[PDB]
């Protein structure tokens, strides 16, 4: 019931007690592990509020205080009267930071307590949402010196007045099916692009077209807005050794900003809560550029390198992969846009884990997501046993709104 | 009940029904996943259902389920269990059981080969000397002058747990490791403890960087005995690089035969505590783990120096760059010497086809994503994008305690 995790490189053993506070389910059972699966009322609400408010008041060393009891008292009355309750600014900020702290798939959590929280609970229209998001984007970008941020829109009420950002990330590139049968742009975004066009977006039909925002306020029909082009910082990709690399015409955006997840705090649900940090290079260099279902550039780079592509065992794919990831890091660094390489980031996470075990009794981590998509075992996280479990406040997946929306 | 897995690269969705046959625990609960944890004397009462489950599976596989031959065999085993408290497998059942333990091994990416396994029945073995002879024969057969053949040798099953056969070596072929008084390590740092045991048992250590360890062999619960595998039976490959002529001067080599000898084979409730098995190497096992783990030969720095990479900051990816070259060299070297080896692209591609075939014809394929995905270049192999279900089927290979921690010394 008290669990040990071992690092097989260092022999360091940590003891996890924090897992005994998990509430949400994993998907696994005693008979089957689903560790590699990507997507596995007043009565209900008050214990959730209490559990959260208890952890909040413990965090500021006023557990069992009159102010603690008074708050609990106040929230219980508000739930009985109004069926929901409103978080204090202090609680909203605490909850947001802790949702990130609890994000088991995030390698960047050493940064968790440094999060700028934008309270957008006063927002009422899609135009309001657009303004808030532009300001988030500009703040977080900070001319290349990225700062972590989250913007939090009004909480779900009856579920018929949800605020949603229809985009999965604030900044993504369009994807288009060609008559030629090929795909132009980002293939992962063909469907969403179709929806934008359907809603009246005039698509430029290029390879790196920043998608417009599709914003839904108060359960109303989503509306289209274009992020000011000057607020979208992009980096052209070149290589320090290969002069030809620039000729590939590759670029990527500087701001990684997830916009499709649900923030749960104290049983309240924030269905629109875009958040952003800064990139780890492999995200772009390995996944965005080299996934066969994405920009899929391996072959073209390998040819430019004149590698022997006849046999898998020449490791031409692996060689081209490294160079692509070298180019990504070099380009961001040259343009002074914050980026972290997978060695530095995973080393940070190990230190974070050790801090968390030492001061919190554990750190929920998903090894399948934490280990980088290249060079796994030369990063320290590969050798680190991790326990995965769900704590609240949390960021959760939610259904894509076009399957949900009654137009 | 039906469970679906999806491949996120291809959108191929498979449906698992085989998991309904799973028995042992995973380590996970509804509240915690232990998917990245490495390591998460039977009564007759528990033995017959296990024997019967196995025999039913065996007779189904040969299309004789419910036959008189099937029923007579259940009867025969029941009587043997009630009479002698255990039972003996037929040779056909032993071979079936061993192939299926491999087929069921969720951490093994090489399972497309499972039906092709040479099974050496060593159940008539009685002494450590006898074990040595069987193991030499396995090494020679499996090696086959570089054209490797999968094989397993099966020593007598556990009885009262006080007469266990054990191979104390975790693998049949490994290099010695020596801890120096200055704290540095010579040879393979992973094998320091076991090397010390061997020396204590009387092994004369040459004290070099690549000394093949002797076999330490325990028969019938007796104290283990040392034997040196004939050097001419141990195939090794000097490592060189096709473009970098200095790579040979790193002085690296490795053995051709990967052979696990510390696992327990369970078939029909019987426990085979000494069952060494071997296949052929996937390149990354040597090039990534053996050579580049910080806790092993740890050659990344020296290699990157010789390539004159920028080692001042990690973001030059000098480690990744050197890592690829080392792995090219291992593959090049084995191929040049005509010793069987498979690259991680070939092996994972073959695994995906195996896995799909298993879903179609068997209703599933238990797989541990954490072990299946190679230790370099993960997401440019197809297994990275493949959702897997991990569960445990028998016959199976299991971990067991290291013998030095549990052995009662006779003296
Ligand atoms: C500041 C530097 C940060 C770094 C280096 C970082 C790194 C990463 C990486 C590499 C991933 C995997 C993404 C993928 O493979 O799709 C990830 C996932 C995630 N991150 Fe972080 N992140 C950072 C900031 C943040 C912030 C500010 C938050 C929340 C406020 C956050 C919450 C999450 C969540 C919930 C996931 C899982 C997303 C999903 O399931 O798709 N991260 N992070
Ligand atoms: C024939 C070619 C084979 C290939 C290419 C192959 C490949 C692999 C690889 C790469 C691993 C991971 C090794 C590690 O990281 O320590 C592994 C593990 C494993 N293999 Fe296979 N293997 C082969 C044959 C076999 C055979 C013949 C058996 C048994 C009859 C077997 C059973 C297992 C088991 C039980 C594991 C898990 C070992 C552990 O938990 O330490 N494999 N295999
Ligand atoms: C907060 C945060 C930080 C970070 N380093 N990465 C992310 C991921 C952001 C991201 C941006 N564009 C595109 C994607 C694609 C993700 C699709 N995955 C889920 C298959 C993801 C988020
Ligand atoms: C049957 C089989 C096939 C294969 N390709 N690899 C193996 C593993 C072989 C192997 C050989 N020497 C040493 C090791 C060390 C493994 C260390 N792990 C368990 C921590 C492993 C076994
Ligand atoms: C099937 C498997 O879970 C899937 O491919 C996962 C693996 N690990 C990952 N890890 C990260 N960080 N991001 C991902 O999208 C994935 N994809
Ligand atoms: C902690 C983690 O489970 C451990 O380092 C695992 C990861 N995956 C692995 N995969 C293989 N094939 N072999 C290994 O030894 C490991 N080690
Ligand atoms: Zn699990």
């Amino acid at each position: 019931r008290f669990l040990k995790v071992k690092n097989w490189e260092t022999d360091v053993v940590l003891t996890d007690t924090l897992h005994l506070k998990s509430t949400l389910e994993t998907g696994c059972t005693e008979h089957i592990c689903m560790g590699s699966i990507m997507l596995p009322t007043k009565d209900q609400l008050f214990p959730l509020a209490k559990e959260f408010l208890d952890q909040y008041y413990s965090s500021i060393k006023r557990f069992g205080s009159k102010a603690h009891m008074d708050r609990l008292e106040e929230v219980n009355k508000e739930i009985e009267s109004t069926s929901t309750y409103q978080l204090k600014d202090t609680e909203l900020i605490y909850g947001a930071k802790h949702a990130w702290r609890n994000a088991s798939r995030c390698v960047g959590r050493i940064q968790w307590s440094k999060l700028q929280v934008f309270d957008a609970r006063d927002c009422t229209t899609a135009h309001g949402m657009f303004n808030y998001i532009c300001n988030h984007v500009k703040y977080a970008t900070n001319k290349g010196n990225l700062r972590s941020a989250i913007t939090i829109f009004p909480q779900r009420t009856d579920g018929k007045h949800d605020f949603r950002v229809w985009n999965s990330q604030l900044i993504r590139y369009a994807g288009y099916k060609q008559p030629d049968g090929s795909t132009l742009g980002d293939p992962a975004n063909v469907q969403f692009t179709e929806i934008c066009i359907q809603q009246g977006w005039k698509a430029p039909r290029g390879r790196f077209d920043v998608l417009p925002l599709l914003l839904q306020a108060n359960g109303n029909d989503p509306e289209l807005f274009q992020i000011p082009p000057e607020l979208v910082l992009e980096v052209p990709i070149r290589h320090p050794k290969f002069d030809w690399f620039k000729d590939l015409g590759l670029k990527w955006y500087g701001l990684p900003a997830v916009s499709n997840m649900l923030l749960e705090i104290g049983g309240l649900e924030f269905s629109a809560c875009p958040f952003s940090g800064w990139y780890m290079g492999t995200e772009i260099g390995v996944r965005d550029y080299c996934d066969n279902s994405r920009y899929n550039i391996l072959e073209e780079v390998a040819k430019k390198m004149d590698l022997d592509m006849r046999k898998t065992s020449s490791l031409w794919k692996d060689q081209a992969l490294v160079e692509i990831n070298i180019a990504v890091l070099y380009s961001f660094q040259s343009d002074k846009v914050t980026i972290v390489d997978h060695h530095s980031a995973t080393e940070s996470f190990i230190k974070h884990m050790e801090n968390e075990y030492r001061c919190r009794g554990g750190c929920p981590a998903d090894w399948v997501w934490i280990v980088p998509p290249m060079s796994g075992s030369i990063t320290p996280v590969f050798h680190q046993e991790m326990l995965n479990y769900r704590l609240t406040p949390s960021f959760e997946y939610q259904p894509d709104p076009w399957n949900t929306h009654v137009w």
